């Protein structure tokens, strides 16, 4: 039974996971609603993509790209609110909590999008519409070859059939990682990653006591998030370098200026 | 019973284990603590460690940093086929479909190399030749060109995967969750694998909190490092692509370019 050591831990899984819903407007649940049938405006092709700006709100190949970058940088807000309420976060280094975010925000996001992803698309624009990956895919240049991977992580990771309060507990895991270069003072960090790993894997065990070592299986995923951003931040120098004419937000360009 | 299992899968692993690599981490670290091996710190303490046997773990008929690069290939090839025989004597391995336990040992390879390699390091130097010598971090970081870069990362892993202190009986375990991996390209039937490898994370877990009962999370870290171990292995690759493209031999005799026909 639970015991002064595992109640403390429900106390900040409890936490974390209030945080979480004040954080992020678009939740895996209300997600999950939208795609398992309110309903979206479905965009498949050109016209639709027309008749979506209408109904929602090669220079499409650039609209799609700046309808992910301008995404990308509200998640980074989002994420940096949701860090703040991470207990021992906000007294760490400044300049720890500076590095801490600018290596943990894009594996948090391609988790996140994950949760907003079936193998056919991905909800856009709070959910009022839906971009097929067949859609995607069919870009010029390098722009077709950008979400592919992250759908590909996306059905395997949405296989685990984690919730809110799972998330709200991994993606602090996340942030508080040890190991980001440049640390000044290592061990504080180790010392709330600890608690963090504690608290998410008593979790599991009272979420999903049926589903045997999801605990490791989870942690095993930080192996393909990793791999997912190196893979993003070589696309996106050939973007640079072919597309003159093409602004990235400093924003993103701070966060991915050497960052591998 | 379900943990007696579990301790004897560890058992299993462990004796093999120690059947299959010769020179284990208990054994290492005796010696990189205190018959002293030769020290390699220089191009001279290079050149007088014949006790390295290049003449014989290289072919005659070169440059410093090739020669000692093909060494390390040389080496690399041994730890191979230790590797193959140890993941054979996994439970429920070789029942797997012949094509998955290639793929497997395929792509697994590189991991478990890096891995057992920081038993043989400390942030000085690493353990050469069966443990008889130690070749400095500061002359390998001191080799030309693209090879003066090979080993660094391996020591940036080593040092930190070192701290969490694991032994011979823990290490036993991991490499078999490493080999285990269901998400390795072109596997054909995932299920028995993943059945394996949930197995061999529950040996681990147990093993982790019987071995070092104060040691908070170890087994959550010890996952983590497997992030750091495959980002060293894309490292590691995209090195031997530019060594094959910029440095070839085309003297080089063609058995030696097929025996070498992997490189790692
Ligand atoms: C897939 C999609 O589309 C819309 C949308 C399109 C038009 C109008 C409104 C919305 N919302 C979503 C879901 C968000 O899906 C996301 C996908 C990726 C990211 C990370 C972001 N990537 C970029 C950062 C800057 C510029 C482009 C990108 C890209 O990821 C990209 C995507 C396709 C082609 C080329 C590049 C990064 O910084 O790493 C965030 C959200």
């Amino acid at each position: 039974a639970l015991n002064p050591e595992s109640a403390d831990l429900r106390a900040l899984a409890k936490h974390l996971y209030d945080s979480y819903i004040k954080s992020f407007p678009l939740t895996k649940a209300k997600a999950r609603a939208i795609l398992t049938g309110k309903s979206p405006f479905v965009i498949y092709d050109m016209n639709s993509l027309m008749m979506g700006e209408d109904k929602i709100k090669k220079e499409v190949a650039i609209r799609i790209f700046q309808g992910c970058q301008f995404r990308s940088m509200e998640a980074v807000q989002e994420i940096t609110e949701y860090a703040k309420s991470i207990p021992g976060f906000v007294n760490l280094d400044l300049n720890d909590q500076v590095t801490l975010l600018k290596y943990g925000v894009h594996e948090i996001i391609y988790t996140m999008l994950a949760s907003l992803m079936n193998k056919d698309g991905v909800l856009i624009s709070e959910g009022q519409g839906f971009m097929t990956r067949e859609f995607l895919k069919s870009l010029r240049k390098p722009f077709g070859d950008f979400m592919e991977p992250k759908f590909e992580f996306a059905v395997k990771f949405n296989a685990l059939e984690l919730d809110d309060s799972d998330l709200a507990i991994f993606i602090a895991v996340i942030i508080l990682s040890g190991d980001r270069p440049g640390l000044l003072n290592v061990k504080p960090i180790e010392d709330i990653q600890d608690n963090l790993l504690q608290a998410l894997e008593l979790q599991l065990k009272l979420n999903h006591p049926e589903s045997s070592q999801l605990f490791a299986k989870l942690l095993q995923k930080m192996t393909d998030l990793r791999q997912i951003v190196t893979e993003h931040v070589q696309l996106l120098q050939v973007i640079k370098k072919t597309e003159t004419d093409m602004s990235l937000h400093p924003l993103l360009q701070e966060i991915y200026k050497d960052l591998y």
